[PDB]
């Protein structure tokens, strides 16, 4: 299953913060915002909470979120999947959280390995995530069609969601 | 505070899925509470014993409380989620909760009131002493009586009629 | 006399509270409720009341109630066939009080043995009864048509006796 | 949407016992027995037992059971969808309880009527259900392989299953 020949997100899986394996075509034609998130950050309380803020107005427009923990900067996400899940139900989180996972190097999961390299996926110095709360906005088609930088607060992509609604 | 409750049905825990438990949910049936480890030299006759007494006696209502603890030779050491299909293994049909500590600073508090209930105090201090110490909690959330790591679950047996 | 081939509890016979033989066949074309009984046990009141209420008001429906002691469950039948005797009549029961036996073990009494394995009277983890006061509900055949763990009040019972009249 | 087109029960969905919608793309890589029940019938006893049985024997190989109660056939499916749910509950159901459904008419469901018609789930005089717990063996693929009628009792299915696992 080599990540290079993907198309789509829709053609990868993932597993969910309670192990179980998702398809990622249960998000075909929806907009979803796909993020790394760290627990002990310093942008942990305005991304999470500003998530939950996009996720509430926006999710009858078919607006969803995908948090991927990660861990690989400054150690900021220690915990197991279970501190993870009820660390983001602090925040009164109601989108997907997701397994932890490697998002750099060659042990990254396909997938973002696959966003790392697309178009509007690739970074500024370099492809590679750069921090924590790195977002993607991947249209219904599951094709990413922007990259956030780590210091943009969600709510930046709130003027290009009109876009892809 | 811990130290002033009256009852088991006071407290509240996590189940081993991470759902909070009100532990009221209790009243009416005969509880043994233990804290329990997998990696212990009494984590087969312990669990085995269990659960023959949940077999032959949840018809008449007793209901086992697990309690996992890594505070004893760290013979907890797995995720709640691990644990649980370990329990699994032994086919566990009792309830299982999360990973808690039951002695120092950071134990749950229902262990720290259970540690200093008149029949719940140890012989020398009232520190857990190891993996599988039990206690018979009534019908209305009272400890009663308290097994040492070394007795096997079947010694409490005769003891349940009297709390039915 | 091999229990495993009998069709209904009107096959078997059994010791009364006074010692006199009775053939069960008697209880053909009137509900039954068997039971074993214990005069120590803490659910003692509350069945002994419920069956003698649901006698005084089912009786002239076809109701019969068979009360066997046991003392298999925490010894909480210790006394003789004529001591139970005097306990029952202390709650003004009047229906069918029999001498004691065992239900469990291989000293179980024929019917009893008869009655576990039935499928209406199959028991969760095994067939064998697990304390004092487990009921089971007998038609008009002499079939098992339902068994009742040792906390179901006797009450619990009577919402199904209507279909068995 | 329309159910003449449909080439797979994985394009229905069904909402469960509980009123939930479930994607009945969910069986994808499972053998399903799906049936209607009812808890009144002649033939309830029989049904529940061996469906049960069937699927403690053999969920270990992919079978699933999807149990649809209907009250088109003596008005033997009266009660509601949580007294429904306690019935089942009363014979240990470890399968998949729906909500109660219509299987015949104009008013059935859509999952129903493309059933009828597939070259393995026409009856012998037309194909309309006609009475409480027909079933139909469901293969990997969602296509209907065999119908069985109201008294042909579920084991009957047992042989057929190793063609399909």
């Amino acid at each position: 299953d080599d990540w290079r020949c993907a198309r789509s997100m829709h053609e990868f899986s993932l597993k969910d913060i309670d192990g179980h394996m998702v398809n990622l075509d249960k998000y075909r034609g929806f907009v979803c915002i796909l993020t790394n998130v760290a627990s002990q950050c310093g942008k942990t309380e305005v991304n999470y909470t500003q998530l939950v803020d996009l996720h509430a107005r926006y999710a009858e427009c078919g607006l969803r979120i995908l948090a991927l923990p990660c861990n690989q900067f400054g150690k900021q996400e220690p915990g197991s999947n279970e501190e993870i899940k009820e660390f983001a139900a602090g925040y009164n989180v109601k989108f997907d959280m997701f397994s932890k996972v490697c998002v750099n190097g060659d042990d990254a999961h396909p997938l973002l390995k696959w966003m790392k390299i697309q178009p509007k996926g690739k970074g500024i110095l370099g492809n590679a995530i750069k921090w924590n709360f790195t977002k993607f906005l991947i249209d219904k088609n599951g094709c990413v069609v922007k990259r956030y930088g780590p210091m943009e607060e969600p709510l930046v992509i709130e003027k290009d969601l009109p876009h892809y609604f």
